[PDB]
């Protein structure tokens, strides 16, 4: 259909190196995404960190699936599949 694009959202916090790198990496390819803070609140940071199971990491939501973080972004960009993930909004 006329409009091969999906809504992308990213959750990060002030003072996150691994997060910034991810955001820039996604912006480099030209992938637009909404930058939102998580540390802003306990719940926003809890639900996010609860998805990964660690202290705190960058969340990359593409389409209807949750990519991951700097690891998923770096691991995906290595294969060049992310381009299709942001275009289709789903996992092959």
């Amino acid at each position: 259909g006329p409009g091969s694009m999906v809504d992308v959202i990213i959750y990060t916090r002030p003072g996150c190196p691994y997060c910034a790198r991810a955001k820039a990496l996604l912006a480099r390819k030209g992938a637009e995404f909404n930058e939102i803070d998580a540390s802003a609140t306990p719940e926003l940071r809890a639900e996010m960190q609860e998805r990964s199971g660690r202290n705190t990491f960058p969340q990359i939501f593409i389409g209807s699936v949750h990519v991951g973080g700097c690891d998923d972004l770096y691991a995906l960009e290595d294969e060049g599949k992310l381009d299709s993930l942001l275009k289709t909004g789903k996992l092959i």
